[PDB]
């Protein structure tokens, strides 16, 4: 159920470790069984990575070893790296298993736990309308009759707007009756109805305001995010 | 450009506004060009929205009027609502464009604006490896030999690699002369030395690490994070 290789660990970590002392100048380590008991790499790889000086005891002693090790777990601490169950005993006494647990740890926090920093960085060059017109388009992408790249003129035939509700809800209706009905503010009030009295939607608009040369962006956004706001949500991001 | 109707948005937005006198059990109101203009309602509407109690002054007055919006303006400009170039004398005086464009204001801050509260929120009951697996899968659905569903087996015959690196950089290879090449280590070390020469990429990794019958999930993990690092990062959300 793992498939937790201790061996490949072993070495894809060092890999790892090494490639961080090569990015700030600094030495390789050759065994991560031993080369992180006395603390003093476990700082070195630390201080690339944090910014800070890490001062380092001289010890040929458990003693220094541990001092080393506890200043490491502390800045650890301050940047919210898990700890749990990994103690300094643990690194200069070598248990194998908590030194590879620290060192994945480690590389959780400054490289696995990017993609979350990297995708949250990417809503933030992005603004509401594009995330709704993102699953307006995925919602209604099996939808032929419809092709959404407006929150104006492509809602005027009334499609559209059935199209995203029956795609999170195939229950309410039958998408062929919709596409049939000529009446493009027929589509339009049957939309409004099914999401006043099936999802609790408060209707906003009235056909005119859709189905018109120039329908009005912004009531039909904030009608849109309505919707949103109650159907499933699965957007596209960065 | 804009398709911005005025005539429009005064009734779908007096219609937005009197769904939140709804919710707060608040008396409607019918005229939004002149119901707005002594303060008291914008107080309302703040109560619900905001929680607060807003005292409101008595004031058949002007200069209780602009008390009245000046509470209210303050009370938005803690809550981070735009307000550039409303005052409370264009409220107060009546003045429909910034009357229109102060509601349009409250409803992108407290719900247009929760589209993308809502991603960041989905983004919260998910990790990174999830986001990877979702990337992965976007990115290698056209790659009908490959199926990742995984960061450990899926990753054994060499295909969801290159498929992956190909999927971003068509033009470093071509991906039916690694799909002929029977040999799976082969299309692995391919693949690790197109990504580290061509993109930068430490081969944290050996074939035996991956093509094996217990490939090591850490391992590839960090290895395909390192791609996500440098490739384009479109992923599926919520």
């Amino acid at each position: 159920d793992s498939y937790e290789r201790e061996d490949v660990q072993k070495k894809t970590f060092t890999k790892w470790v090494n490639a961080q002392f090569s990015k700030f100048g600094k030495q390789h380590i050759e065994n991560l069984f031993s080369d992180l008991q006395d603390g003093r790499r476990l700082l070195d790889l630390l201080e690339g990575l944090t910014g800070q000086k890490l001062p380092k005891e001289k010890g040929s002693t458990r003693v220094h070893a541990l001092n080393n090790v506890n200043k490491a777990l502390r800045v650890l601490q301050n940047n919210n790296v898990d700890l749990v169950n990994i103690g300094s005993t643990d690194i200069v006494d070598g248990n194998h298993k908590l030194t590879l647990g620290l060192i994945w740890n480690i590389i959780l926090h400054w490289q696995v736990k990017n993609v979350m920093k990297n995708i949250m960085a990417g809503l933030q060059q992005t603004n509401s309308e594009k995330i709704l017109l993102s699953w307006v388009r995925q919602s209604t992408r099996n939808y032929p009759q419809v092709n959404v790249i407006n929150f104006t003129t492509s809602w005027s035939d009334g499609l559209a707007l059935n199209a995203l509700i029956h795609s999170h809800r195939p229950d309410l209706f039958d998408w062929n009756s919709v596409v049939s009905q000529q009446s493009a503010t027929q589509r339009l009030e049957h939309a409004f109805n099914i999401a006043r009295y099936q999802l609790g939607i408060e209707k906003l608009l009235d056909p005119e305001d859709v189905d018109t040369t120039y329908p009005d962006k912004k009531s039909i956004l904030m009608y849109i995010t309505s919707l949103f706001q109650v159907l499933p949500q699965q957007v596209s991001i960065e």
